[PDB]
C-alpha cells in the first residue's frame, strides 16, 4: 500500500510547498473561532504519499476527463482538510463520504487558501478541537493536510447554494466563486474521489501571533 517519502528542508520541493502554504493564510470572517488564531504555521515535516494503485486510478481519471475537456485534465494543487487524513492516504478520497447537506452538495472539497483547509483538520466548523486539549487554537498539538493534485477538467462555475449530487452536466467539477452577498474565497469541488491525489502530507502547528 501507501509508502511515505520524507522531504528534507533543504530541498526545492519542501520549500516549494512550505512557501505555498504559509502565503494562502487569509483573515476568516469568524475571526479564528473553527482553524485558531495564527498568522504564521510552523511546519514540522512534508511527506509525499506514494501508492500505486491510488496513482493508477488518478492517471486514468485524468485521460477520461482530458478526452472530454479538449485534450487538457486541467490540474490544480490545492489544499485539503480533514479528520480522516489517515484513510485518505491510505484508501484515497472517496466520494461515498460526502453528503448532499453541503454548500455545494455531495463532493470533496478544496481550498487554494492553506488557512480555508486548516478550518475542517479537526471536523465541522473545527469541532471540539485538538484531541488531547479539546482546544480549536491548540498551539501544541500537531495538525495534518493535504496538499493534492485535483483533476478539475471543465469546471462549473457557481455564485450560490446549489446542492449536487454530481457534476453538473457535461462538466467534472464545480468552482464556487467569491461574491458579494456569498463567498469571501473560492472552493474548488469534485464528485469523485479519483479527481485528486493526496500528493503531500503536511504535518503542522499554528503559531501564537
Ligand atoms: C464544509 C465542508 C468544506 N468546505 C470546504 C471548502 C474548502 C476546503 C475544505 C477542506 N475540507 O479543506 C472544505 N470543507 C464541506 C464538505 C465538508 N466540509
Ligand atoms: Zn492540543
Amino acid at each position: 500500500g501507501t509508502i511515505l517519502l520524507d522531504l528534507a528542508p533543504e530541498d526545492k520541493e519542501y520549500q516549494s510547498v512550505e512557501e505555498e502554504m504559509q502565503s494562502t493564510i487569509r483573515e476568516h470572517r469568524d475571526g479564528g473561532n473553527a482553524g485558531g488564531i495564527f498568522n504564521r504555521y510552523n511546519v514540522i515535516r512534508i511527506q509525499k504519499v506514494v501508492n500505486k494503485k491510488l496513482r493508477e486510478r488518478f492517471c486514468h481519471r485524468q485521460k477520461e476527463v482530458s478526452e472530454e475537456n479538449h485534450n487538457h485534465h486541467n490540474e490544480r494543487m490545492l489544499f485539503h482538510g480533514s479528520p480522516f487524513i489517515n484513510a485518505i492516504i491510505h484508501k484515497g478520497f472517496d466520494e461515498r463520504h460526502a453528503y448532499i447537506g453541503g454548500m455545494f452538495g455531495a463532493g470533496i472539497y478544496f481550498a487554494e487558501n492553506s488557512s480555508k483547509s486548516n478550518q475542517y483538520v479537526y471536523g465541522i466548523g473545527g469541532g471540539t478541537g485538538c484531541p488531547t486539549h479539546k482546544d480549536r487554537s491548540c498551539y501544541i498539538c500537531h495538525r495534518q493536510m493535504l496538499f493534492c493534485r485535483v483533476t478539475l477538467g471543465k469546471s462549473f462555475l457557481q455564485f450560490s447554494t446549489m446542492k449536487m449530487a454530481h457534476a453538473p452536466p457535461g462538466h467534472h467539477s464545480v468552482i464556487g466563486r467569491p461574491s458579494v452577498n456569498g463567498l469571501a474565497y473560492a472552493e474548488y469541488v469534485i464528485y469523485r474521489g479519483e479527481q485528486a491525489y493526496p500528493e503531500y502530507l503536511i504535518t503542522y502547528q499554528i503559531m501564537k501571533p
